[PDB]
């Protein structure tokens, strides 16, 4: 009788665009606030006047 | 049977840094704030109309 959209199966083809996936990243706050120090070793000592 | 960071001991040195040592020194406002003058001597009369 007539092709229906399921009679003419994968000959129409269904897309991919990817407008909706590109999410933007967040950095850490206190790392653009303060001041940074490199560490070499787990401790490092601070003398504050008191 | 492992190495943890206390059998380790002192291999691992503590570090020091003076980041936060230094702190601003602060003036007299007086000095600031009045005309000052350079003294020869202990003692200057300043005569005022009473």
């Amino acid at each position: 009788a007539d092709i229906s959209r399921s009679e003419v199966a994968t000959l129409i083809q269904e897309a991919y665009a990817n407008d909706l996936l590109a999410s933007a990243k967040k950095g850490s706050t206190v790392l653009q606030a303060f001041p940074t120090v490199n560490m070499g070793t787990k401790t490092t000592h601070l003398p504050v006047l008191a």
